[PDB]
């Protein structure tokens, strides 16, 4: 170090610049189990970031996944991948993911977290992951100062995702072509939308009437009750889930990167709608480059926004 | 009564074979890197999942399923039979007992060989056309057993061997240089394992020879230490695995590429695990990784690499290592 | 030695039918436009080109061969021999004379009828086993002549019908309502032409019935006008063809996602043109488009759309008019 | 009237951060135009030429296949208000066209320069090299912010000749031509290599006149390739379009990746004027932000002065 060294790069390379330029299309995602590391492949190998930030305490753990995206470098088009404890690595992101937590003791981590995030991120669209993502999404709305439409919780973007591929199975349709909406808390009081269920724009409703209730021969409503114990399913399986709601945060990361305005059922404030006055739950929402930008009012029946106030009524 | 499907559909075709199904064989966090990494590439129209341990196995598949919406591969299945592998052009095995921190892949081989003595014939018995991709460690002696074992011809068997050595060498490469590894040109041959060879004499960027740039590089005289790359290459693995207790993301992405050329009749050229016998003098039926070109009939083509002595020596001792190991067992 | 062979040492000289070819007939604006459209999607191994121009059709091949280092489609096959598109998954005719400013699809039925009864046998000649998809226009009538011709299962047999008018009218939507057309939904029925049909009873978004917060949807009565949206459906092609002339791109991205659906048998639901020989009383054999499922063998299942009186006799009139046309060709 | 969308949406509430505008709207701007698009690497394409016929009728034509894509605004117009904000500004706009294009763009360089002053400069309109220093001189940007196409499709072709000889794919064949992106670029022989192997040293008359195998036809054949198909369909767009969409993603994407762009290498291989022609160089956000040193033989290092000396003239 104390001698000269010509180097076999200045042989090869003539510099012009010097400059890191600042990231363009950033992400970072908090958190490296299952679901973190689960957005992050999603994340990676849907191109939509130039350069991805994780961070968690385990540091052991930390390095050790950074170093394995990074290997696979070869075969991504994402040409920065950074880790490390100091959320200093996580600058100028424009969209930050919080999958850490293990509802008390996972507040208590939010209030270490979203600071440090908002400390070195303030422009960054907060996406909230970990759970309860109806109730941490107003937290770290409180804890942030941020303006609710650059705090999004993903909600209920995966218990619809799975709604449609149940659709699907029992009609031979792919979800793609599957529509329908469950709204409310991502958790046991969820609130399937029956009266928008629809293949090719014909409501299943209006050709089977008793669709959802206890008399539907079909027993359609089975379908919600899978998408409720979906995760209690697949977690005494496996342990855990982690594929499909990585696959639903990149829908979603690729909605708010790309500022494209899907809609989506995320967790967001609906003070007022549906006689509701008090905190988080779920809706669709347009999404884009400013997070949250709109919401959509949905037509309820009676029964269906029953269950949305009863939902919001177990929510604090 | 009528059904709401019937109100709704009607139907012309009660049919149901697929045409570009793949079947991973292991749901460890290997066998699933692969599965994600090949779902998120749309490279087949049907996924199948085969393993012992039945629980994780639906708990995988129904993970995945759930998150059909956001993939284009229509159809997920998964079980203990392998008769649901039936019809598979590409069959992944990455199952087997995995190297523990510190431990190499040459200790796995009684265990693994083992177990593919219960895996070859199955997936064989229903995909007598398929490709073999062998992943499971020590890639390069399993990829020779599933020869021996399939009687498939060894176009047909291929291991995932070097691809992801030469993919971290490229990626030192491109840290050092500030390329990226897309552009920097660099191949790690023989063994997937600790008597890996760089070929230091092929390494270059745009076409311009390092070696010849600097004619130290790869030496011990190297003032630069380029000699470290590769002890990095090789220690790659374990100091993930004691970091986090395994691989899974590198590996994932690096056979979801060798699939992509396999799926798509690409002819591109991979350092994949083969039979070399009879290249730089080497006399015995031993598997290591020489560039090979793949497409839908597997490796069709071998690339004769040139090598100086030191390069070809290290390169005949790292198939001495190997079959020092294929001799002694009984498959 | 040669060069190839100090550094290539062969094993299979055997070579494998392709597994994953289509083909496009037809060099011109539409039909390049599907080819490079389903290069960049890598839905195939292997496209075959094929027209009656030699110089031109050389050129195109060329062309995309040029940049082969940035597509994954690695055999570009072209020529006036319908040998080369042997063993097509899919074959995609775009062939025939084309419309001109002003003049009607339906103009262009009698020109292509006999431009079909060359084209369509060879093809089925050397790809028995292929799925047809039909671009050419009037494509709904002429769906139904290949499908006489060619002799296939009518679910192989599939024209892009009213997928582009479809998501000509999404698009329209989503600049009303700010908000993605993946996220605006609504369906173009019936002919691919003037004779279209909006369903305005099944437009909605995120399952939110337009028609029903607005009664007056679609309406002569109606306070926003949106028949002048569907308006814009039937004419969007002359309006292009009278600033450029022709189409080109937006067809080819929609033939490109028919081809999609078909070549990874993805079952999404496609508004495209099939026999509709039992929908809303209709007992003739005409050919326009409904919701249908695509899949690896075409067409599996139709959609019965819920169609009002009123959007129904409109569907009635569209296959009248197609059924008039039909039933005076040879 | 739009009183249903209140109904239904409840507002609650910026610039583009992506932005690419292609300069142009012929046969090469719309194959650069789709085959971005078709890449997902622009949040807003902006259209700009003069005939407001063609502009609109392509932007139409765009915008009806927006369902099957994912770039939520493409624009157009004849005024340069509608590329303000790119970061990646495409310059195709054109027709021994110098006298006819250098005068173009001195109407079209100064108003893109205006709305768009922290962007980078794809100069694909012919000659490309003398046009680059062009645009460089007329724009005032740091010369790693004018990029020219240059000799990327030169060696997008030379691979793929390389391919059909070897039965290997172009990805896994390697080789660079540099220089003027004409009659006069320069084939590196000493690089052509497949995993590393160069083929002049399995075949040292490679590309000479003893070759036996004749491989200097494959470097005739990519000097004669636009003549070739400008012969059989009037005119290209498809290869020049995809290689500007991989230049495209490199910038727009960061990636680090070395392409041969036509740069000034003033100071390189005995050149102390201002050309500009083609070298590997590594794009990026900022451009071109480095150079490759390729080493050139006495032959090689010959061709690039005579190649150089000429295109200086013009400009
Ligand atoms: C280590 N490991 C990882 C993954 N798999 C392994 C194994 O060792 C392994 C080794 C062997 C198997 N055998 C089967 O699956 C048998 C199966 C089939 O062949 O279909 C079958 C199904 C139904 C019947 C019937 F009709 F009689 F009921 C008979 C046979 C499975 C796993
Ligand atoms: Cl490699
Ligand atoms: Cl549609
Ligand atoms: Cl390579
Ligand atoms: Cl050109």
């Amino acid at each position: 170090n104390l001698y000269f060294q010509a180097t076999l790069k200045d042989q090869l390379i003539y510099n012009l610049l010097k400059e890191e330029q600042t990231p363009q299309n950033k992400i970072t995602v908090v958190g490296v189990g299952a679901v973190g590391m689960a957005c992050a492949i999603s994340i990676l190998m849907k191109d939509l970031a130039d350069e991805l930030a994780l961070v968690d305490v385990i540091e052991d753990k930390l390095k050790g996944e950074m170093m394995d995206l990074q290997h696979g470098s070869l075969f991504l088009r994402t040409p920065k991948i950074v880790s490390g404890k100091d959320y200093n690595v996580t600058a100028n992101s424009k969209l930050v993911i919080i999958t850490a937590g293990a509802v008390q003791r996972n507040v208590n981590i939010f209030k270490f977290i979203i600071p440090n995030v908002v400390k070195y991120s303030p422009n960054c669209k907060l996406l909230i992951v970990s759970n309860p993502v109806d109730i941490l999404t107003y937290v770290a709305w409180k804890i942030s100062g941020f303006p609710k439409n650059r705090v999004i919780g993903s909600g209920c973007n995966l218990d619809s995702a799975r709604f449609r591929y149940l659709m699907g199975e029992r009609l031979g349709v792919h979800p793609l072509s599957c529509h329908g909406w469950v709204l409310g808390e991502h958790g046991d009081s969820s609130v399937p939308v029956w009266s928008g269920m629809n293949v090719a724009g014909v409501s299943l409703k209006t050709l089977h009437p008793d669709l959802g209730t206890d008399k539907d021969k079909e027993q359609w409503k089975e379908v919600h009750k899978q998408v409720v114990e979906s995760a209690y399913e697949v977690i005494k399986l496996k342990g855990y889930t982690s594929w499909a709601i990585g696959l639903s945060v990149a829908d979603l990361a690729e909605s708010i990167m790309k500022n494209l305005r899907r809609v989506h059922p995320v967790s967001t404030m609906i003070k007022g709608l549906y006689g509701i006055k008090d905190v988080f739950l779920s809706v669709p929402c347009i999404l884009g480059q400013n997070g949250i930008s709109d919401l959509v009012k949905v037509t309820l029946t009676s029964e269906e926004e029953a269950r949305l106030k009863k939902s919001a009524d177990t929510l604090w």
